[PDB]
């Protein structure tokens, strides 16, 4: 808002990233897994390297550098921070590797081993991450499942600050995750993130279905105006769905608050089988920390790699 933002933006040398492999791409960008050895430290940090696609048309470097600016400003266990950037031809953004990828791809992949505890915790974790953003007064503007990453099955962080901005501040478009006032009057606010949260939750609750599958984005705003919302997912009690529905209220101040959402989901997560009904959800076991590659006795996660 008006407090000096004294985040350190750290510059990293091409020579500090041993090993490299492609992890994802889509002309929207390219993301690589790799290793980073801070020079003069005996630590090997597993990182992802993002090198936005658009050749170099400065119009790009402008859109990647804003991202880093945001990603360098956050510090919370449920938000991904920027580790540093590397300058070379185009700009590379470097951050902690989330070894299990996007939460969206994860639910799709594990739709049969995902327990109620896991889903509801994720909801608590995301709300936490998002409430943090709200405190730093950031409006994420693109909260979705595709934009939550998995460090371990029990720890998610929010990412992708391409479109993030300050509440008040002036300035693809994902329609199916957008609040009504955001499709009509391009009003964005913490409360519109709430709506998208609602949608993210619906994605998890449906193990990664596509919102309004049939419908094309061109006539979403029309539908929502009529009062139609996403259906209630099969595993969802009315209690859980009712919270989803509350996020999708025309009157934005009537919508829950990430701080409220943390509490409500937190409550539920003490009795997960009472709020989510999942076929044979009991001894639902999930993998855990991390392995691979040659020498790795010096491997340190980003979360333990701190610098003054
Ligand atoms: C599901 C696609 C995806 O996002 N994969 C993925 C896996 C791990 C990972 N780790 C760290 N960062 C990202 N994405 C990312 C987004 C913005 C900036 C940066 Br440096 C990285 C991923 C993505």
């Amino acid at each position: 808002g008006e407090a000096p933002n004294q985040a350190l933006l750290r510059i990293l040398k091409e020579t500090e990233f041993k090993k490299i492999k492609v992890l994802g791409s889509g002309a929207f960008g390219t993301v690589y897994k790799g290793l980073w050895i801070p020079e003069g430290e005996k630590v090997k940090i597993p990182v992802a390297i993002k090198e936005l696609r658009e050749a170099t048309s400065p119009k790009a470097n402008k859109e990647i550098l804003d991202e880093a600016y945001v990603m360098a400003s956050v510090d919370n266990p449920h938000v991904c921070r920027l580790l540093g950037i590397c300058l070379t031809s185009t700009v590379q953004l470097i951050t902690q590797l989330m070894p299990f990828g996007c939460l969206l791809d994860y639910v799709r992949e594990h739709k049969d081993n995902i327990g109620s505890q896991y889903l509801l915790n994720w909801c608590v974790q995301i709300a936490k991450g998002m409430n943090y953003l709200e405190d730093r007064r950031l409006v994420h503007r693109d909260l979705a499942a595709r934009n939550v990453l998995v460090k371990t099955p029990q720890h998610v962080k929010i990412t992708d600050f391409g479109l993030a901005k300050l509440l008040g501040a002036e300035e693809k478009v994902p329609i199916k995750w957008m609040a009504l006032e955001s499709i009509l009057h391009r009003i964005y606010t913490h409360q519109s993130d709430v709506w998208s949260y609602g949608v993210t939750v619906w994605e998890l609750m449906t193990f990664g279905s596509k919102p309004y599958d049939g419908i094309p984005a061109s006539e979403i705003s029309s539908i929502l105006e009529k009062g139609e919302r996403l259906p209630q997912p099969p595993i969802c009690t009315i209690d859980v769905y009712m919270i989803m529905v509350k996020c999708w209220m025309i009157d934005a101040d009537s919508r829950p608050k990430f701080r409220e959402l943390i509490i409500e989901f937190s409550k539920m997560a003490r009795d997960p089988q009472r709020y989510l009904v999942i076929q044979g959800d009991e001894r639902m076991h999930l993998p855990s920390p991390l392995m691979d590659e040659e020498d790795m006795d010096d491997v340190v996660d980003a979360d333990e790699y701190l610098i003054p």
